[PDB]
């Protein structure tokens, strides 16, 4: 349950517009920027390719989709990302069962529409094409953004 703050940030960010006039549900990078902003996590600016460039330079990379879900379950912000020839994609990994015992659940927006959108119910292995889903990078932030359970 330690990823609840991240899930809450995803829910809140879904209907926000990080770039004015562009719903985050239709903008993968904007969606992640709004989630990170609520959590107080500094992020690289720009589109998905630019965000992945920045994370590659500064964040720890996890070994697997399984490890990504595990870190999310400990309250860490974990971003799945992959650069593209014309457009990349980024998503927030959350705790939950692994699709095909490999691919974690995620939240993400996308200009592509429904295929690239997930409100926690699609895995990264269904959002990304079969030829991409084993090529994903999983970046984890250096501290856990989520908090202690309620004291009372």
């Amino acid at each position: 349950s330690l990823d609840q703050c991240i899930v809450n940030a995803c829910k809140n960010s879904w209907d926000k517009s990080y770039l004015a006039g562009t719903p985050n549900k239709d903008n993968c990078s904007g969606f992640v920027q709004s989630v990170a902003a609520e959590l107080g996590v500094p992020m690289p600016r720009g589109n998905a390719n630019a965000m992945v460039d920045g994370l590659e330079q500064s964040w720890t990379k996890l070994a697997s989709g399984a490890e990504a879900a595990q870190k999310a379950a400990q309250g860490f912000l974990v971003i799945a990302g992959l650069k593209g020839r014309t457009y990349g994609h980024v998503a927030v990994v959350i705790s939950g069962p692994l699709y095909r015992q490999k691919y974690p659940m995620c939240w993400c927006g996308s200009i592509a529409g429904a295929v690239g959108q997930s409100q926690g119910l699609k895995s990264v292995g269904q959002v990304w094409n079969r030829t991409d889903r084993d090529r994903l990078n999983y970046y984890v932030y250096s501290l856990a953004s989520c908090s202690l359970p309620r004291a009372s």
